[PDB]
């Protein structure tokens, strides 16, 4: 049965300490707790200042998404993305969505300008 809850402490202890950890004072709009298609449990997390945290079952994150006009925290920015930033001179578009699962990473932009890596951190060339 799904399940809206505005409980912070509903979460596994390692996504609250995620929350805790890179978020300014948040705060839970709502967190929705459900399953996917293999009876998996999900929690999708939106804060009051519109950021959405995807969590599985364990808590690990699997994105993190800001809102329209926002910018996600640096501090959850993967090491080797904020290197490509540098390198390529986008560290002031600011990261709106970092994404991550079995095939790697995605990092967005303010712009809508997008970037794929594999597991290693190596530019997906498509």
């Amino acid at each position: 049965k799904d399940v809206i809850t505005k409980d912070m402490n509903q979460l596994p202890l390692p996504a609250r300490n995620f929350i805790n950890s890179n978020f300014t004072k948040p705060q839970v709009a709502h967190i929705k707790i459900d399953k996917d298609m293999m009876e998996s449990t999900k929690y999708e997390v939106v804060l009051m200042d519109g950021t959405e945290i995807d969590f599985d079952s364990k808590g690990n994150w699997e994105e993190v998404s800001a809102k329209k006009g926002q910018t996600v925290p640096v501090s959850i920015v993967p090491g080797f993305a904020v290197n490509y930033l540098k390198a390529h001179n986008f560290v002031n578009e600011g990261v709106t969505k970092v994404e991550r699962d079995r095939k790697g990473y995605e990092i967005e932009l303010s712009t809508g300008l997008s970037f794929k890596f594999d597991k290693k951190g190596k530019f997906i060339k498509t």
